[PDB]
């Protein structure tokens, strides 16, 4: 079902969490070869994410299910801030720019944080 479709969307941006908390120790402790491999994998799940969030939106429309389709147009909207600034983070990681990489990293935690109670919603709304 869309529901079970979304249990596997969640696990996914849960494995995002993880690399991501990973990835934060990797940097504060200068291990770039590190983060260099967990940006790669960050980038390979969120890609990954998105395709899922993608189709739980359009299967919810062509059901019909208007409060999840609501709830996914926001969430889709948060999802692609949080997107935006992960890549400023990696265009700082190649520049070398540490302090602007600190600041994207702790704006994508509270992003991330902020876009929970939402993420819960739709489980129960699909
Ligand atoms: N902030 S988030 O929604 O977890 C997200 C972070 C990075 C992405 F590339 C896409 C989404």
């Amino acid at each position: 079902s869309v529901k079970s479709e979304y249990a596997e969307a969640a696990a996914v941006g849960q494995e995002a969490v993880a690399v991501f908390n990973t990835m934060k120790a990797a940097f504060q402790n200068g291990d770039k070869e590190a983060v260099a491999q967990y940006l790669a994998r960050l980038a390979s799940l969120y890609t990954r994410h998105e395709e899922l969030l993608n189709r739980i939106l359009e299967k919810a429309r062509r059901e019909g299910n208007k409060e999840a389709v609501t709830l996914m147009n926001e969430f889709t909207a948060t999802f692609q801030t949080g997107k935006s600034i992960f890549n400023a983070m990696v265009a700082a990681f190649k520049n070398g720019d540490d302090d602007s990489f600190e600041s994207y990293l702790q704006a994508l935690e509270k992003v991330t944080a902020k876009g929970e109670t939402l993420a819960d919603q739709i489980a129960k709304a699909l």
